[PDB]
RNA sequence: GUUAAGUCUGGUUUCCCUCCAGGGUAUCUAAGCUUUGAAAAAAA
C-alpha cells in the first residue's frame, strides 16, 4: 500500500539490517521519481518521515517547479547518505554461510583455498546491476537473499584467467579454466563482504563534462551521485578444486590480480583490493 | 570603500548473446496355420 512508501524511509532509519535494501531502495524509488506528488498533503502528515523538511525549506519562492526540482536533488543526496549510514554491515551470517559451505566442499573432497580481499579505495561492482538504479542511474552487484552487496564468482574467474592468460599462454589457460570442448578444473564462489572498520556503502559522484563533447560550447557538468562500496570492507570468497596441480597458478595470480582493480572504473583508481589472507585445505 | 546576493548543471552511449552438440545405441518381425472337405469317369 501507499503507507507502506510513506513509511519505507523510516524503516531503512530504524532497521538498517534487517530490512531487504534491494526492495527498500527499489520502493524509495517510487517516492524519489514522484517526489512533487509525494509533497503535495501526502505526507500521510507523519512526525519521523524525512519527506517532511521538503516542507520547511523555501529553496525558492518564485517558481515552483524550480524549488521542487532542487529539493528532488536534495532529497536524492539525503536518500544516498541515509543508505551508506544506517544500512551498515552485520558478516556474522557470512562467516556462518562459508564455514558451513566449507563443511560441505571438505565432504565432497575438495581441496578449498578461501581468500580474504580488503578493499583500499572506494570499490564500484556490479555498475550496470539494478540497485539504486531508478534512483542513481548506477548500481551495485547486490544479492537480495544474503541482503549484501557481493562479487560474482564470474569476475573473479574472469580476472584471474584473463591475467593467467596474460603469463602463461592461452593453452595454460584452457588447461585449467576449459574451453568449448573440456570444463574447467577450478570452481569459484562468490565474494561477500564479512567484515569492515565503518559504513558498508558510501556516497560518491562523477561529474562528466567533456564527455561526447563537440567543444567547450558543449561543455556542461553533469554530476552523478550515487553509491560505492566503502574502503576497508573486507570479502570474502572460496575456490575449491579436485586435481591438486592446478593450486599452484591460483596461488600466484590472486596477490597481483587484487592490487590492480577488480570491478568498475579502475583506470582512475577505484576498485583496488588488498589480499588480506589465504589458507589452502588439501583434503586428505 | 561599504553593503546585499548567489546563479547554472543532476547519467549518457555501446554491448542483449557467440560456438559445439540437433540425436546415438538395441530390437527391423517371431511363433502358428501352407490348404481341408465334396466332387474320378457321367448319361447318348
Amino acid at each position: 500500500a501507499i503507507d507502506f512508501l510513506v513509511n519505507i524511509l523510516e524503516l531503512i532509519k530504524e532497521k538498517q539490517c534487517n530490512i531487504n535494501l534491494f526492495s527498500a531502495i527499489s520502493l524509495t524509488s517510487i517516492v524519489y521519481n514522484n517526489f512533487g506528488e509525494f509533497l503535495s498533503n501526502n505526507q500521510s502528515y507523519s512526525t519521523n518521515n524525512p519527506l517532511l523538511k521538503y516542507h520547511i525549506i523555501i529553496l525558492n519562492d518564485k517558481n515552483k517547479t524550480k524549488d521542487v526540482e532542487e529539493k528532488r536533488n536534495i532529497f536524492k543526496r539525503e536518500v544516498a547518505e541515509l543508505i551508506s549510514r544506517n544500512f551498515k554491515l552485520d558478516g556474522e551470517k557470512v562467516r556462518n554461510y562459508f564455514d558451513s559451505l566449507k563443511e560441505v566442499l571438505k565432504s565432497l573432497k575438495y581441496t578449498i583455498v578461501d581468500v580474504e580481499i580488503t578493499t583500499r579505495t572506494r570499490a564500484l561492482i556490479g555498475v550496470s546491476t539494478s540497485l539504486g538504479k531508478l534512483i542513481f542511474g548506477s548500481g551495485i552487484s547486490f544479492d537480495p537473499y544474503m541482503n549484501l552487496p557481493y562479487i560474482p564468482a564470474s569476475e573473479i574467474k574472469g580476472i584471474v584467467r584473463s591475467y593467467i592468460e596474460g603469463k602463461l599462454g592461452e593453452q595454460e589457460a584452457e588447461e585449467i579454466f576449459g574451453n568449448e570442448e573440456r570444463e574447467g578444473n577450478v570452481n569459484f564462489t562468490d565474494a561477500y563482504p564479512t567484515r569492515s572498520k565503518d559504513f558498508l556503502f558510501v556516497p560518491d559522484v562523477i561529474t562528466p563534462h567533456y564527455n561526447g563533447k563537440k567543444s567547450e560550447a558543449d561543455a556542461e557538468p553533469r554530476p552523478v551521485i550515487h553509491l560505492t562500496i566503502a574502503p576497508k570492507v573486507t570479502f570474502r570468497f572460496l575456490i575449491y578444486y579436485k586435481r591438486e596441480d592446478v593450486g599452484k597458478p591460483i596461488c600466484d595470480s590472486m596477490p597481483i590480480i587484487l592490487i590492480r582493480g577488480l570491478g568498475a572504473r579502475s583506470s582512475v583508481g577505484y576498485s583496488l583490493f588488498e589480499l588480506r589472507k589465504i589458507e589452502v585445505i588439501k583434503a586428505a
